[PDB]
């Protein structure tokens, strides 16, 4: 569905993202805002034939299988369709893989461009967590 800011912060916290690999919860909330506008069903097609799926716009060249990304991997071991659920469990679990893969949150270029270097704790301000 389309989360509200504080709603998503609480859900991400329940699913273990607050400080996962050293990134505080506002980083994840800011990344979801700028990757998908909090929308679990967002998709975006890329010039390379891959597509970004779901709330954290996880990409089919590396991380999920969509059957239409030629030459791609599936390092989260999941169909990309699983990442378009209104329940964030699969997206969070795959994001945990991605952020642990040695490049931090730089995997999310909307995060790198629009969140990193800003006061990301503001994204959880006033939320009841
Ligand atoms: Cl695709
Ligand atoms: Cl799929
Ligand atoms: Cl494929
Ligand atoms: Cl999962
Ligand atoms: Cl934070
Ligand atoms: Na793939």
């Amino acid at each position: 569905k389309v989360f509200g800011r504080c709603e998503l912060a609480a859900a991400m916290k329940r699913h273990g993202l607050d400080n996962y690999r050293g990134y505080s919860l506002g980083n994840w909330v800011c990344a979801a805002k700028f990757e998908s506008n909090f929308n679990t069903q967002a998709t975006n097609r890329n010039t390379d034939g891959s597509t970004d799926y779901g709330i954290l716009q996880i990409n089919s060249r590396w991380w999920c299988n969509d059957g239409r990304t030629p030459g791609s991997r599936n390092l989260c071991n999941i169909p990309c369709s699983a990442l378009l659920s209104s329940d964030i469990t699969a997206s969070v679990n795959c994001a945990k893989k991605i952020v642990s893969d040695g490049n931090g949150m730089n995997a999310w270029v909307a995060w790198r461009n629009r969140c990193k270097g800003t006061d990301v704790q503001a994204w959880i301000r006033g939320c009841r967590l």
